[PDB]
C-alpha cells in the first residue's frame, strides 16, 4: 500500500510555511497494481492523496487532519516502478497544504499531479 | 482509509483453523469515495483486500504476509454507508486465508465478495 | 456496447414534455464487463449516459445533442444480466432531458440512477 | 464516443494478411472523460477495444464480429487530447486481428496498447 521511501530531506522552515521533499519509489508489487483489480495499472487518486496525507501529518502538521480538497490536478499518470519527487508545503496560517508529484526519468522531471488541501486541528 | 470497526467477536479455534468475525461500517467519508476521484462511489477490491490483510495479520497470522491471491470473486458492490460482516478463516497448515464479505440490510445478508489468499512466513 | 431492447413503449406527448419508456436487458457479454478490463463488473456512468443519449435523440429530440450534465445521481449499481426500465422525459422548452433507470427484480423496482441533462440544437 | 478520424491510409493487402492504418485524435469532449465520472481522465480498455472492433469490421472484416480477446496489453495510458496511430492487421486464415495503438508527441512514438483478438463469421 505505501511507497518505498528513497530519501527524506530535512524540513525547511521559513516564516509560516514548512517544506519536506521526498524521493519515493512506486513499487510494482503494490495492491494498487494487482492484475485481479485492473489491467491498466496506474496510481489512482486515492493513493496519491493518502500518501500526501500520511507524510504531511507525520512530518509537518502532526496535530492536524484532512478537511477538504480545495483543488487537485492530475497531469500525468504514475505507472508501476516509477521514481517520484514529492514536495509538501504547509502554511499553518491559511491552514493550506500544497503538494506536488513529479516523475523522474532520464534527465527529465514532469509534474504528475499537484493540489491544495485544507486541514483542520484534531479534535479542534 | 480503514472501516469503522463495530464489533470484533473472539477468535474461534478448531483443529488447524482460526476464525474471526467482524461487523464493519463503511464510512461515507473514506477517501475511497471522494467526489474528486469518482462519481459512482464503491469500495474497490484493493480496499477490500487491504482490509482483509490488515485484520488477518493482526488477529490471526501475526508473523505472516501476503504472497498471492489464489482467487477472488466480487458478487455485489459495496456502497458508502453500508454495514458489513467480515469473516476470516486461517489454516496455517495449507497457509490459506479465506475471507468473506456480506452486506447487512433489513433482515437480509448478501455475500458481496469472497476469496482465498496465500500467505508466507515473514522473513522466512 | 448497447443494451438489448426488450420493449419500447409509444411516445406520450403532453403539453411540453415528450416521453418514452424502455425495458432493457443488460447483456452479460457487453465489453463493459470483460474480465480483461474489470474484476468488479458494473455498468459505468459513461455507458449509462451514452444509452440515455442514444434513445433520447433517436426518439424524442431528433435534431438535438448533448451540451451538459446538470446533475446525475447513481443510487444503485447495475450488474450484468439485469433487467432495467428506462424513462426519458424531454421538455424542449427548458431544453432539459430527464432520465431514470430502475432495476426490476422479483416484485421490486429500485431506482439505480437518474439525472437531468441539457441539450442544444444541432448546428444551431 | 468515437475518436476524431484524422487520416485513413489505404488497405495494404499482403499474402495472408490485410492492413489499415489510422491517425486518430482523442477528443477531450468524449463522454469517457466527463468530470462527473472521473477525476483522472484516461481512455479505458473498453473504449480502446470498441474502436479497434469498429474500424476492423468496417474496413477489414466486414462479415465478422468479436469472439474473444486472446491477449491485450496496456503499456501507456492515453490522455484526453492525444494524437494516436492505430494499426490493424487481419489474418482471415487464423481468424486473428492484431492491433496496435501508439501516441505521437514531438518526434516520439510510444506504444500505448496492443493485442490479439479472435473474430468469428457472423451468422456462421
Amino acid at each position: 500500500m505505501l511507497p518505498v521511501e528513497l530519501v527524506r530531506h530535512d524540513v525547511k522552515k521559513t516564516d509560516e510555511t514548512s517544506q519536506v521533499e521526498l524521493m519515493l519509489q512506486v513499487d510494482p508489487d503494490l495492491f494498487w497494481f494487482n492484475g485481479h483489480f485492473t489491467g491498466q495499472p496506474l496510481l489512482p487518486g486515492v493513493a496519491q492523496l493518502d500518501w500526501v496525507m500520511h507524510y504531511a501529518t507525520t512530518v509537518l502538521a502532526q496535530g492536524w487532519t484532512f478537511l477538504s480538497i480545495e483543488n487537485i490536478k492530475f497531469q500525468q499518470p504514475i505507472l508501476p516502478g516509477k521514481t517520484l519527487r514529492l514536495v509538501l508545503i504547509w502554511h499553518a496560517g491559511k491552514q493550506s497544504l500544497t503538494f506536488s508529484y513529479s516523475i523522474l526519468e532520464g534527465d527529465t522531471e514532469r509534474t504528475a499531479s499537484s493540489g491544495k488541501i485544507k486541514l483542520t486541528p484534531i479534535m479542534e
